[PDB]
């Protein structure tokens, strides 16, 4: 007999687990059947609860089983389990002693009568398709089969199959007409990325919407279950949309507070004294898991919110022309602004639609510390944060919303001497065109200190805001890492098999990211949803990202490529990362040139264990046919582009597994963990605007004269949706305690080949080094302008790690919140 361990977690006694209750068939990889099948044994049962082993903890059991198995049925490589119980059970690992086999499952098995197939789990060998035991070749592509489903039906909870689907889950045209939103993808008005597919079924009124559902399906497996309720982060959202947002608005509808703030002091208040509402609104969040954590309370009438990172040092500091430039480089959105190399900036745009689009702003008019413009743009000091042709065609339908109003942003940034970027202009511009009823003109705002041009230069810096925080949370975040990234998840479970290299190294990276993707299309991007009904775009918001997406390229987001094409650094071959900064101390791009150095080792350092010559990559059947897949159907609406790496060749490999890790962990992280720490003030990072600028002579106008803070208040996002998106960023900012981040992995022994073990050993090193050098720079005061500003914040979010809750840091694998 073979003595073997079963450990498993209960879906929560132990014994129902004995007697007959569960099956395991072991699976040769070397004696084959007349049909060159590896040839499968008796079905045998758990036998007994294992006590010895104190490895183990978590929740988990450890059961004892003996298999027969002569050395004639060879050495086993598989196995079959079969469940007999009502109960689903999640199951860790299986491990043959004596040299040592292991089985690392982490899948969920449940009843044997709802799987069309018995659940087969391999053991923790690594193959190329061309390598795989000739008696396990059939079982490897049977599996690959079983994921792809065969593209129709109703999804299940228990069901594992990956395959692709259109944004037509959105809308909610059965409900109202007003709820009915275009399906992104597949067309060539509205190119997007691929998702998971649900298939639900067609609503009544439009066939090509998906009705709606309580649950948004996603494999099985992709739906992560949690020790700790407390980080079950991603149900927070749902909870939110369904339950606390009903409430926060019933105690509005009721005048129970007041409806909008009307002092800077009444936001500071929330993180301070907190806000009093009625008992019934506390008693519906206090009960709720993630949401409880959200907030302090007394149980009675109090939330307080944490304090912002942003306002930890001083609450005042956000105002500064300082930090407002210091934040384009080292804030939550810090990979938009651009070099500018010519002046006046130039607009794509047709005039023949929205007016002449040559610049107001003028040169003689830009204080540039003495600088000539000719001297400012020839030693590349000039920047600027491009919202002009972004916005511009969607500024019209917004502006027709009741309470949003916007201008399409344009921002010249200047690179003093001391390494600082200060904000010199601001275009506030307005698409113009024969019928139009309003009279509101474009305008250019300069910096002010005083008077009533001091508050209009505030008021500039909101509307800019407004536009980035738009653009942030659509492009940068939800497209860039969140939709961009679920495409391949699909494809490497379609036709990468578990047993494969790079299936290995990818898969950590997608953690969670089906499932918060999912629950972002049923309660975030939603018709009516979060998103729409605290983003100034209201229903035009999703839509934006599908027009954003027609000009996203795959090759581009890699960093170095990024920077460059941004105009923010030069290819340079005798730099340590082959590019040179044009702003030397930009935090998120000198920070992300280390984790980026480190990933791409760590690929380079892998693939060649697998892959000795460019032949070896084309000839891998599951590889070429996994990356045509992700190009052709995942990413299918640019699939007529030039610039998609064709993989022939080790190069390709490393490339495309280089942007992948990177789009996920590094990438995702800087946009993602600094959206409470900077934008938990309102102020700072404000996520709509309600009015344009005031005419002279009116009662607008006298306020911004009078009152400004109420000026700013009543242009920026209403103190309801503040409510609701300070919450949800509370929850997308915070790390669950079970994350696994950069240079760690779930499990040891993912793979049995101990040169793949080694090379992950010295990455996880090379992290620990990169972190020590963050921290001094972090502690060197000739870089406290752009590292730390006169917000005196610590530019920590690419250190790869952290410890759990809002912590400004840390690096997870994975789009994983
Ligand atoms: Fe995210």
């Amino acid at each position: 007999k073979i003595k073997g361990t079963v450990v498993l977690m209960p879906k929560n006694n132990l014994n129902a687990f004995l007697g007959r209750s569960v099956s395991l068939q072991l699976i040769s990889a070397t004696k084959a059947d007349a049909h060159g099948k590896g040839k499968v044994g008796k079905d045998t049962f758990l036998e007994g609860i294992n006590t010895s082993l104190p490895t183990l903890g978590a929740g988990e059991s450890a059961f004892n089983i003996h298999f027969e198995w002569d050395g004639s049925m060879g050495i086993p490589g598989a196995f079959y389990i079969k469940n007999y119980m009502q109960v689903e059970f999640f199951l860790k690992s299986l491990t043959l002693e004596a040299g040592t086999i292991r089985f690392v499952c982490n899948s969920w098995v449940y009843n044997t009568k709802l799987y069309k197939s018995v659940r087969i789990f391999f053991a923790n060998h690594t193959y190329v398709p061309s390598e795989t035991p000739a008696p396990l070749v059939e079982y490897r592509e049977e599996e690959l089969k079983s994921l792809r489903g065969n593209g129709t039906g109703e999804r299940k909870e228990y069901d594992r199959i990956y395959d692709y689907d259109v944004y037509n889950d959105l809308g909610n045209p059965d409900k109202s007409e007003k709820l009915a939103r275009p399906v992104l993808g597949g067309s060539s008005t509205f190119p997007y990325p691929r998702r998971g597919r649900t298939g639900r079924g067609p609503t009544v009124t439009d066939p090509n919407t998906e009705k709606q559902g309580e649950v948004f399906y996603v494999p099985r497996d992709e739906n992560l279950g949690h020790l700790k309720s407390k980080d079950a982060l991603e149900i927070g959202t749902k909870s939110l949309s369904q339950i606390v947002q009903p409430a926060f608005e019933s105690a509005f509808d009721l005048k129970s507070t007041p409806i909008e703030f009307h002092s800077f002091q009444d936001v500071h208040d929330l993180y301070e004294g907190g806000i009093k509402l009625p008992r019934d609104v506390i008693s519906t969040i206090i009960p709720l898991p993630v949401i409880k954590e959200l907030y302090r309370t007394d149980g009675q009438h109090i939330l307080k919110f944490p304090q912002p990172h942003v306002v930890q040092v001083s609450q005042s500091a956000w105002m500064t022309d300082e930090e407002f430039a210091r934040e384009m480089i080292a804030g939550v959105n810090p990979c938009v602004i651009r070099g500018l190399e010519e002046f006046p900036p130039k607009s794509n745009l047709d005039p023949a639609i929205y007016g002449d689009q040559s610049s107001k702003i003028t040169a003689d008019s830009l204080d540039l510390d003495g600088y000539t413009m000719d001297e400012a743009l020839g030693s590349r000091r000039l920047f600027m944060l491009d919202y002009h042709d972004i916005f511009m065609p969607y500024v019209r339908q917004i502006n027709q919303l009741n309470s949003a109003k916007t201008y399409a942003t344009r921002t010249i940034l200047f690179l003093r001497e001391d390494g600082t970027l200060k904000p010199v202009a601001i275009e506030l511009s307005l698409p113009h065109s024969a019928g139009d009823l309003s009279a509101a003109v474009s305008q250019v705002v300069l910096p002010a200190k005083e008077g009533v041009e001091s508050t209009i230069w505030l008021l500039a810096k909101a509307y800019v805001i407004v536009n980035d925080s738009c653009y942030h949370q659509l492009m940068s975040h939800w497209l860039n890492t969140h939709a961009a990234m679920e495409p391949f998840v699909i494809a490497t479970h379609r036709h990468l098999s578990v047993l494969h290299p790079i299936y290995k190294l990818l898969t950590p990276h997608y953690r969670n990211n089906m499932n918060i993707n999912a629950l972002a299309r049923q309660s975030l991007i939603n018709a009516n949803g979060i998103v729409e009904t605290t983003f100034l775009p209201s229903k035009y918001s999703v839509e934006m990202s599908s027009a954003v997406y027609k000009n996203w390229v795959f090759t581009d987001q890699a960093l170095p490529a990024d920077l460059i094409k941004r105009g923010v650094a030069i290819k340079d071959p005798s730099t340590p990362h082959g590019v040179r900064l044009l702003i030397e101390d930009y935090p998120y791009a000198a920070d992300g040139l280390e984790i980026w150095a480190a990933i791409k080792t760590w690929v380079q350092e892998y693939v060649p264990l697998y892959y000795a010559r460019d032949d070896d990559v084309k000839n891998d059947s599951e590889l070429q046919h996994w990356w045509k897949e992700a190009v052709e159907k995942g990413h299918g609406d640019l699939k007529d582009k030039p610039w998609w790496p064709k993989l022939q060749t080790l190069e390709d490999l490393v490339e495309v597994c280089l942007i992948i890790i990177w789009i996920a962990s590094a990438l995702h992280a800087a946009v993602n963990f600094g959206q409470y720490p900077y934008g938990g003030l309102i102020m700072n990072r404000p996520t709509a605007s309600r009015r344009l600028l005031p005419e002279k002579g009116t009662p607008e106008y006298e306020e911004m004269i009078n009152n400004h803070e109420k000026a700013y208040l009543r242009t920026i996002t209403s103190k309801l949706p503040t409510l609701i998106s300070l919450s949800v960023i509370e929850i997308l900012s915070t790390h669950a305690s079970d994350e696994v981040y950069l240079g760690q992995r779930d499990n040891p022994h993912w793979t049995s080949d101990s040169k793949a073990l080694q090379a992950f050993q010295k990455f996880g090193n090379k992290l620990k080094e990169i972190e020590e050098k963050l921290v001094r720079r972090n502690n060197d005061p000739s870089l406290q302008g752009n590292r730390l500003g006169p917000v005196q914040l610590p530019y920590t979010l690419l250190y790869p790690s952290s410890e759990e809750g809002l912590t400004f840091r840390g690096i997870p694998n994975s789009i994983s919140i």
